[PDB]
């Protein structure tokens, strides 16, 4: 809840960089869950697996919230993964990186 | 909702049959599952998935009904379906037997 303004070069360079990031980590479940499927032998072995499904939906869902007010956060918790580099981000505004240093120290 | 009264027989027998349809069935839901789950290529292909196998356990749910009040309803559901034949369950009583045939007519 960073009440700032953005510019459109601003959310289009946010764009591409949310993008990129969510597309990596979603290759990554999907390989996962197949992997998974794969390996299921007996009935039962599909609950955990939907355990499994909704925990990642979960997860996801908090931490690619694609709200403005929020992505300042968004991005210091992805660059905190490392699924982010600061570079990516260099043409947001100097106070927008601030906020983002700070989100990636939590 | 049928008050009858099941000997020790009646209710082993009624299990064998019982665990050879489920046991079936189930063999069969894993196989398509897994299959689906194979054919996937984009993340969201698993949101029809997880529909899939909301009405598979639905299904099962509401068809496996384990008490022996709705059993003969059962049995009779599964003889229409062809997951069971009639001959294995002969062992049951003349009465029960009965009930089966009139359930398979719905």
């Amino acid at each position: 809840m960073h009440d700032l303004k953005w510019s459109a070069a601003e959310k289009k360079l946010a764009h591409h960089v949310f993008e990129a990031a969510l597309t990596t980590e979603l290759a990554e479940i999907m390989a996962d869950f197949k992997a998974r499927a794969a390996a299921i032998t007996q009935p039962q072995e599909i609950w955990p697996l939907q355990e499994y499904l909704a925990r990642k939906q979960r997860e996801i869902d908090r931490k690619y919230d694609y709200r403005y007010s929020q992505l300042l956060f968004v991005f210091g918790q992805l660059i905190r993964e490392e699924r982010v580099q600061e570079a990516q981000l260099a043409g947001l505004s100097e106070e927008k990186l601030g906020y983002i240093r700070r989100s990636a120290s939590l």
